[PDB]
């Protein structure tokens, strides 16, 4: 069971709401929205961002990739896993950012960027 044939199905919808009214918990996890097709593309696209930001990743599970950023040393280094999943409630591939190690500051400052590239929501701390 190997995908030998290519498949490019892009969709474009103009139905959404522009409002800043969300309820985020106090836990240590960030949320984002902005799928680029199917749960698969997510992996491909996402990874693309890392490579661009001199960031490496270690695939663990079919829908699990160990993302990591490296600038110069640990202080700047940051490890986080990105799992791709979809729920009926939100009905939108919810990409959760789990900080395995490193620092919050860098963990966020970088989390905000990745989103920009993946045309993801891009939530901030207000």
């Amino acid at each position: 069971m190997k995908d030998h044939l290519i498949h490019n199905v892009h969709k474009e919808e103009h139905a959404h709401a522009h409002n800043k009214d969300y309820d985020i918990p106090t836990t240590e996890n960030l949320y984002f929205q902005g799928s680029s097709g199917s749960s698969g593309d997510m992996m491909r696209e996402i990874r693309k961002v890392l490579g661009a930001n001199n960031c490496d990743y270690e695939q663990r599970e079919r829908f699990l990739l160990f993302c990591v950023h490296g600038d110069g040393h640990a202080e700047n280094l940051v490890q986080w896993e990105m799992e791709v999943c979809k729920l009926p409630r939100l009905s939108l591939n919810g990409v959760r950012f789990k900080r395995i190690s490193g620092t919050s500051i860098a963990f966020k400052n970088i989390a905000s960027k990745i989103a920009n590239e993946l045309k993801l929501s891009g939530p901030s701390s207000g």
